[PDB]
């Protein structure tokens, strides 16, 4: 159910190269739009991604990006998804010419907080929420992407809480502190995502280096106000960002938040 056969698949361009090497985009049987990653030797714990593929397989929603399959009888192996046209979401946030307005940046949103409530709802963590991990369709459906797939990444300086590639900037106290991953780590994430989205894709703290970052964090600094973001829509982000996890809402709550904000604002 879970392997697709590589000879139906007909590669058409390139995309980009991330943690795991190339990813394309082609075409799957000559007529559907898939993307390609193409994982290369060594950047994957392959066996234990193969067993949580089959889980994988079973997440689906329309704001999650959708594992088709995968090929594994071949190195290197293919992870098989839904092709998203417009691109990364943090691109997409930095292309100056959509002049979004302040309704179509909440729904961006609220587009990604409904596929965090669903992977909720199922106990499963993303573990790298943010704009990069985020993809743009060719209606401007924004959806999230590799999710959970960061146990599988082999890299120690992704890995390590001080290493190079470790998403510093998204990480809450306890993540920086003790690596404590948590339903509310995820939601921390959210809220710099959210950030993120109302910023135009400006680097969080970006005057700052990640050592920097961490210690502000821990004295209990915070991102401030995006320009685009109401009281109302910060509010919501700065929610995101209690010292305490526990005191941090879930996903279900800023769902209904975020849809409140748009009720009064639009
Ligand atoms: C880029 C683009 C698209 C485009 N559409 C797409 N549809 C589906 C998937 C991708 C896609 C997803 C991810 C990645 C890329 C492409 C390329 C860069 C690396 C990145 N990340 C990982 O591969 C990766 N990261 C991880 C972590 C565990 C570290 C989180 N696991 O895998 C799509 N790209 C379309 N146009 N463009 C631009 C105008 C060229």
């Amino acid at each position: 159910s879970w392997e697709i056969d590589p000879k139906d698949l007909t590669f058409l361009k390139e995309l980009g190269t991330g943690q795991f090497g190339v990813v394309k985009y082609g075409k799957w049987r000559g007529q559907y739009d898939v993307a390609i990653k193409m994982i290369k030797e060594g950047s994957m714990s392959e066996d234990e991604f193969i067993e949580e593929a089959k889980v994988m397989m079973n997440l689906s929603h329309e704001k999650l990006v959708q594992l088709y399959g995968v090929c594994t009888k071949q190195r290197p192996i293919f992870i098989i998804t839904e092709y998203m046209a417009n691109g990364c979401l943090l691109n997409y946030l930095r292309e100056m010419r959509h002049r979004f307005q302040t309704q179509q940046l909440l729904e961006m949103c609220k587009d990604v907080c409904e596929a965090m409530e669903y992977l909720e709802s199922k106990q499963f963590l993303h573990r790298d929420l943010a704009a990069r991990n985020c993809l743009v369709n060719d209606q401007g459906v924004v959806k999230v992407s590799d999710f959970g797939l960061s146990r599988y990444v082999l890299d120690d300086e992704y890995t390590s809480s001080v290493g190079s590639k470790f998403p510093v900037r998204w990480s809450p106290p306890e993540v920086l502190m003790y690596s404590k991953f948590s339903s509310k780590s995820d939601i921390w994430a959210f809220g710099v995502l959210m950030w993120e989205i109302y910023s135009l894709g400006k680097m969080p703290y970006e005057r700052f280096t990640n050592s920097e970052t961490a210690e502000h964090i821990a004295q209990g600094l915070r991102l401030y106000r995006p320009h685009l973001a109401s009281e109302k829509v910060y509010t919501i982000m700065y929610s995101c960002w209690h010292e305490k996890a526990d005191e941090r809402p879930t996903f279900k709550i800023l769902l209904s938040n975020i849809l409140d904000v748009m009720d009064e604002e639009s």
